[PDB]
């Protein structure tokens, strides 16, 4: 006998905050890129260099966009050495002030006439996206009812994708996305942040947290009467116990630990390759070539193909909301990754078939649009919020710092390198996308138990079992 209260909800979605934050500067930078080199051009030839070229312009460019990459990579891996040291909600009130410099740093470059604030503010906000993607997941995994912990889980993917969609639309160049305005756009995130700020003190630290790590039982027990809006809080209170007991019985862990440990060892597999199916599930690709496709399809402006993708995305990530506690981790997972795989075949076939039976760009949108759908059913949302119910109380934030890292990791050498393996592959590029789906999809169904609806202690306990 839980209800989920108003107040279990504010927590959850302020935190998820982070995630918008997240998904708006992952996506805000593809529109005003050539508004930003007009800008660079503009910027260093009123300070007497010589116009720059194509050559410089692409350069300084990717450097703007990728510095973005480098700092989530460093951000989300130093994501334990807060969350212990100031708890987890403090954690997220103390980060807030990268995020509002970051923001100045890209709102300010161009009444400044600055180009490396523009980039080095790109570097403090992927820092600051890098801590939130490990910090959400951890405070709402931890303060979720365990028959919700994966429904609110989604909500962070949610806030990810609403957050992309958001900063595509601001994009627009009747929106903010324009000569006068992109600083609007960039700076924009310093809202999101300030808004944070001033909700964060009316959310409570997880009643977890305080029992386990701070040894407060009978406040958190007040706070947990709260957020369940009941007062027998029985069975709840002691597995937390259970879990303080546990906690105090274990050495805690070290980034290398989880590697050395056996209790461990499948788990943190089990937690990296869940993001590197989400990473090299082919998604990326499909952005890449989307834009491309639309166009070659008779869509002269496909930013508002872009922005419809982006809805189809949100539609599917509640779908997944709704089935992640039913269907359970593991089925979702799977259905993703086979949908997935099934569309990425379609795409090399209608590409290769596209000018000589002339339809094909209209079946190549098809299979791009189901694309996004599977990947939203299971192997967008589920990654991010899974590795927090692989782990106990103690090794969870070494734990989310490496799964979290290399997210953002595989995500930057993906982004990399697939210019050049496009180039020479064409569109047998889907083909080996194809290879790793069906790949993923195998280590899926042998190796990922089934942790939904499960306490932590139990999920713990089937570990540690196997590993004996
Ligand atoms: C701004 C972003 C938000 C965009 C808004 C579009 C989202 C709506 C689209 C699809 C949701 C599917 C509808 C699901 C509603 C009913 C599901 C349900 O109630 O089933 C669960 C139940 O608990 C089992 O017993
Ligand atoms: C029908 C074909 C069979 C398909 C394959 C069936 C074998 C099990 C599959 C995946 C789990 C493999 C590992 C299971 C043990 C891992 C640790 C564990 O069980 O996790 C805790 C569990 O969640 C506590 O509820
Ligand atoms: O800019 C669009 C954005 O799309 C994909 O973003 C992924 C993200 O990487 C995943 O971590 C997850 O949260 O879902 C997003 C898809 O909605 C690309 O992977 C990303 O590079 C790209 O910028």
């Amino acid at each position: 006998t839980q209800k989920v209260t108003p107040a279990l909800i504010f927590a959850i979605t302020v935190a998820t905050i982070g995630s918008f934050q997240f998904g708006y500067n992952t996506g805000v930078i593809n529109a005003p890129e050539k508004i930003i080199k007009e800008f660079i051009t503009k910027t260093l030839t009123d300070k007497g260099n010589a116009p720059p070229s194509e050559v410089l312009l692409t350069s300084l460019w990717s450097l703007s966009v990728a510095i973005f990459s480098v700092g989530g990579m460093i951000g989300s891996f130093s994501v334990g050495l807060f969350v212990n040291r100031f708890g987890r909600r403090n954690s997220m009130l103390i980060v807030n002030l990268l995020a509002v410099t970051g923001g100045c740093f890209m709102g300010l470059c161009k009444v400044a006439k600055s180009v490396e604030m523009l980039i080095l503010g790109r570097l403090v906000i992927g820092l600051f996206c890098g801590l939130c993607t490990g910090f959400v997941p951890m405070y709402i995994g931890e303060i979720s009812p365990t028959a919700l912990r994966g429904a609110f889980g989604t909500l962070n993917q949610l806030g990810i994708v609403v957050g992309i969609l958001v900063a595509q639309i601001f994009g627009l160049e009747f929106i903010l996305g324009s000569e006068e305005l992109w600083p609007l756009l960039l700076g924009f995130t310093i809202l999101p942040a300030i808004l944070q700020s001033a909700a964060l003190p009316f959310c409570p630290e997880s009643p977890r947290f305080l029992l386990i790590n701070r040894k407060e039982e009978e406040n958190a027990k007040q706070i947990l009467q709260r957020l369940w809006g009941t007062q027998d809080v029985s069975q709840d209170i002691q597995e937390m116990k259970d879990e303080s007991a546990r906690m105090s019985q274990e050495k805690q862990v070290t980034v290398l630990e989880l590697f050395r440990v056996s209790s461990y060892r499948q788990p943190i597999i089990i937690s990296i390759v869940l993001q590197l199916s989400q990473q090299l599930s082919g998604i990326n690709a499909v952005f890449y070539y989307s834009t491309g496709i639309f166009k070659d399809a008779g869509v002269q402006e496909p930013i508002y193909a872009t922005i419809g993708a982006g809805v189809v995305n949100t539609i599917f990530t509640v779908v997944s909301l709704f089935l992640v506690e039913r269907a359970g981790r593991r089925t979702l997972h799977m259905i993703g990754l086979g949908g997935m795989a099934f569309c990425s075949t379609l795409m090399t076939v209608s590409l290769l078939l596209k000018d000589n039976y002339n339809g094909m760009s209209f079946v190549c949108i098809g299979a791009i649009l189901v694309f996004v759908a599977f990947f939203e059913i299971g192997p967008g949302p589920i990654p991010w919020f899974i590795v927090a119910e692989l782990f106990s109380q103690g090794p969870r934030p070494a734990a989310m710092a490496v799964a979290g890292c290399s997210n953002w990791t595989s995500n930057f050498l993906v982004g990399l390198l697939f210019p050049s393996a496009a180039h020479y592959l064409g569109a047998y590029v889907f083909i080996i996308f194809t290879g790793f789906l069906i790949t993923f999809l195998a280590f899926t169904f042998f190796k990922v138990p089934e942790t939904r609806g499960r306490t932590f202690e139990d999920i713990t306990r089937a570990f540690e079992g196997q590993a004996h």
